């Protein structure tokens, strides 16, 4: 009979444990109570199972042939447009797509392997949109342009953007409308270092670390400005970001 093979994006299908007379496979899966089935010139469970919704919609559900990925999509019911695709990657970063009623990217959610996530929403032809940073303990929000996403965090007279550009590299920078030169902050970005190290008076005054782990931490310096004391503290909710801004 059949052998269950586990998915990406927590889904499972069903492969013949022989091949018929074309040397093809038999697929089958249930994703959320909708039948698909399919067949494959693999053995391994890739390959492309097809359903139907009962409003008539187009299902599809394609598996790359080393397992690694996903790809699940919803079609208008003559199957020609899209209505939303939710692509699993082998790095389990999830890509949840949505459509337009012409079948153009409307909205997109990324979550990463973490759980944290870029949601992007109204989305229009230019690649532009609103966009928001979900991370543990709280939540960024910007803007979105075919260069780069920039989530604005705000206290005070001071400006702080996080920029993602349209690749996944991170800058950071820091304005201060403040005139005072005894408390203006100035910023200096090290991306080789992922760091943002602010200035007051001539005096370094804290390091922000931007982190692989999509975390945000904060380290002062020595009273002197020059050398880092104590040790870094993790953000665990907006105010603190905030905090850090004063």
């Amino acid at each position: 009979n059949s052998v269950s093979v586990d998915l990406p994006g927590s889904m499972k299908v069903l492969v013949s444990k022989s091949s018929n007379a074309d040397g093809k496979y038999d697929l089958i899966a249930t994703v959320d109570a909708l039948e698909l089935s399919g067949t494959s010139d693999k053995n391994n469970g890739s390959g492309v199972l097809e359903g139907v919704k009962a409003d008539a919609s187009k299902v599809k559900l394609t598996i790359s042939d080393d397992l690694g990925q996903t790809t699940l999509e919803v079609f208008k019911s003559d199957g020609s447009t899209l209505v939303s695709k939710k692509v699993t990657s082998k790095d389990k970063v999830l890509g949840d797509v949505k459509f337009n009623e012409k079948g153009e990217v409307s909205e997109k959610i990324i979550t990463r392997a973490d759980g944290t996530r870029l949601e992007y929403t109204g989305i229009k032809s230019d690649g532009s949109g609103k966009a928001k940073e979900v991370l543990k303990g709280y939540v960024l929000e910007g803007t979105l342009t075919a260069e780069k996403t920039t989530l604005v965090v705000k206290e005070g007279t001071v400006t702080l953007s996080k920029n993602i550009s349209k690749s996944g590299a991170v800058s950071v920078e820091l304005n201060d409308t403040d005139s005072s030169a005894a408390t203006k902050k100035t910023a200096a970005w090290n991306s080789g270092t992922s760091t943002l190290t602010i200035t007051v008076n001539s005096k370094k005054t804290k390091d922000l670390v931007f982190t692989s782990s999509n975390t945000i931490t904060v380290q002062q310096y020595d009273s002197n400005g020059t050398s880092l004391e104590g040790s870094a503290v993790e953000i665990t909710k907006l105010d603190e970001i905030k905090n850090a801004l004063k």
